[PDB]
């Protein structure tokens, strides 16, 4: 450097966060001294930017690394696919035809994979990715409850210093203040499960060679729902989780024996197609060959599709992708609800402010109320669908679009009725740009601590009200046939948004003290 590496990445640090220049420690964590992924790109561009070398957000943010981990990563960088040796060096635009699986798997595990042996006829070992994640967690719940009985074993992958780390940063999530989940989950972990430290950007899973070889044999099915799920984040600093990531588990699945594959996607991979010719269960590769560059997001999550279709036509590996977004509150457990998302911010800042626009959709011409549906399914179903789904995944390749498709006119005016009807203060403002100004002048004077957590960064998406869409746009048939098929929960079918979710999610805000 001029100037040790370390030193420049220290004071980065210490000015971007407002730390004082003893408190930035080289051992120190990028989050514990403040950060998040909004710093952590504007850290990754000034780094960029001085070392001439690339420094993902990826790097920067996980609880692996430190500052020493920064520093020894631009070392070693300046003295592996990547964004230029798949699609080509500053490209504006991308394609299927790029992504083939020569371009990130070596050419003997590619040689020997047609001729692998079949899945096994019966599930008993499952390597699961983002257990420690929103949706990951039920899915890791969902397999043990599965797999303990019948003397099985869930495997999980999470991102730690050590496996001492890991383990610690999942057991974490299972404590939201109920004593019955923590119970559940921590009788279930002492009999099957097994957490490894490791990162599937990296080479082997990020694992010692010695488990990765034992996994390629012991491993029955392969659940990956981990991923860097991020909205604002361009395509290149996605490519390493999202990508790669989706390439590494592959590799994992067609080694000794085929492993099916179900794979967590996004809706956000229809951007760029109208919503009537995006197929559901089609060809991912013909439904948009071409993409440019949540638009980073959708086309990593779109690659990692790409990718597994390419396996499926290159070996018949057997896959089941789900797209979901905006996967709801559990409906049982206290505590669990994905606090970062948009829904659980304005439910929050609606009891915050306690104001409320006569409708969040658009009025008809008579000044009225127009009947709407709010897109959305709790994670406890979520959880048991796909993992149903995916049990009964051994042969061929299948979509599944995750979302909530009733005609039922249940949407953000009702669940706003129901809070109402429960007791809570909310105040009804007739006009809606009206109540826009004073629900942004009333949230900017709340506390610092609520108004990080409410919905004041993403009031851009309510500058208009919304159309009134009643079902989905999108098309569901085989998800939801194939959940009434299967006779999944109390329902038979994707459930109705109720009364009881909502009351839920005000008292589990309150639970957990926002």
């Amino acid at each position: 450097g001029e100037r040790p590496v370390i030193e420049t990445v220290q004071r980065a640090a210490a000015a971007l966060l407002g730390a004082s220049a003893a408190e930035v420690d080289p051992e120190a964590h990028f989050s514990d001294l403040g950060g998040d992924s909004l710093s952590a790109l504007t850290y990754s561009n000034f780094l960029h930017e001085i070392f001439q070398v690339e420094v993902p957000v990826s790097v920067i943010v996980s609880a692996a690394n430190n500052l020493r981990s920064v520093a020894a990563h631009i070392e070693k960088e300046r003295s592996r696919p990547t964004f230029a040796s798949v699609h080509g060096a500053g490209a504006t635009t991308i394609r299927a035809s790029d992504l083939k699986l020569e371009k990130f798997l070596d050419a003997q595990t590619l040689a020997a994979a047609p001729s692998l042996p079949r899945p096994a006829s019966e599930v008993r070992t499952v390597l699961l990715t983002g257990s420690n994640g929103w949706l990951g967690r039920f899915l890791a719940l969902a397999w043990l409850e599965r797999l303990v009985p019948q003397g099985g074993k869930v495997v999980v992958i999470v991102r730690g210093k050590d496996d001492k780390a890991a383990k610690a940063r999942l057991d974490s999530v299972f404590e939201s203040g109920d004593p019955a989940l923590l119970a559940h989950y921590e009788d279930l972990a002492d009999k099957g499960l097994e957490v490894l430290a490791g990162d599937f950007s990296d080479a082997d899973l990020g694992l010692r060679k010695a488990d990765w070889d034992r996994l390629a044999d012991e491993v029955d099915l392969i659940v990956h729902s981990g991923a860097l799920v991020n909205h604002v984040l361009p395509y290149s600093q996605l490519f390493g989780p999202n990508v790669v990531g989706t390439a590494e588990v592959a590799k994992l699945a067609l080694t000794k024996r085929l492993k099916p594959v179900t794979y967590l996607s996004t809706v956000a991979v229809a951007v760029g197609v109208e919503p009537s010719a995006f197929e559901e269960d089609g060809d991912i590769r013909d439904v948009s060959a071409v993409r440019s560059i949540a638009n980073g997001y959708g086309n990593s999550k779109w690659a990692g599709e790409v990718l597994l279709r390419e396996a499926y036509e290159h070996a018949g590996l057997p896959v089941r992708v789900f797209r979901s977004d905006m996967i709801l509150a559990h409906r049982k457990y206290t505590g669990q609800l994905n606090v970062p998302d948009q829904f659980t911010r304005l439910i929050l800042s609606l009891l915050a402010t306690g104001i409320a626009p006569k409708s969040f959709y658009q009025l008809d011409a008579t000044g009225g109320r127009q009947r709407a549906h709010y897109d959305g399914i709790p994670v406890d179903f979520t959880a048991e669908a796909i993992t149903t789904l995916g049990l009964a995944g051994s042969d061929g390749y299948h979509s599944f679009d995750v979302f909530n498709p009733h005609h039922d006119g249940v949407g953000l005016d009702e669940f706003v009725d129901w809070l109402v009807e429960a007791g809570h203060p909310i105040s009804r403002v007739d006009d809606y740009a009206e109540w826009l100004s004073r629900f942004e002048t009333s949230l900017r004077g709340l506390p610092e601590a609520q108004r990080q957590h409410s919905v004041l960064p993403l009031l851009h998406a309510f500058a208009q009200p919304a159309p009134a869409i009643d079902g989905s746009p999108f098309q569901t048939k085989n998800f939801q046939s194939s959940v009434q098929e299967a006779k999944v929960g109390a329902e038979h079918d994707i459930p109705h948004l109720d009364k009881a979710l909502i009351v839920k999610y005000a008292e589990d805000i309150k639970q957990l003290g926002l």
